[PDB]
RNA sequence: AUUGAAAGUUGUAGUAUGCGGUCCUUGCGGCUGAGAGCACUUCAGGAGUUGCCCGCG
């Protein structure tokens, strides 16, 4: 939710609302929250630690839950 | 947004190569299921009986 929020500035708030000050623009914004939520998809499928050459470890999710 | 903030203990690596459970070996030689033995002894197909009855080439 933070993404392309500056840290010091979470609002501008000059018309008296305390809309996000989103200082980059929308688009790409919401771009950069799919990437980061499709980077997801190559961390529960074999794609963490050392060693994938030669290892490449035997993975499946057994069970989770998000909210 | 906590003396926290940024961060791969990282990348490349075959225990691998040749190595006969191998060569010889009889389950072999001798050996009577054999000798004795009545389907024998008694026995009627048996006792009765008109081819029957009439006859002019």
């Amino acid at each position: 939710g933070l993404v392309g929020i500056p840290q010091g500035l979470p609002v501008k708030f000059e018309e008296n609302q305390p809309r996000p000050n989103i200082v980059i623009d929308p688009n790409e914004r919401k771009a950069r929250i799919e990437s980061a939520l499709k980077a997801l998809i190559p961390m529960l499928s074999g794609y963490i630690g050392a060693n994938l050459a030669r290892s490449f470890p035997v993975f499946k999710v057994e069970e989770l839950v998000a909210i």
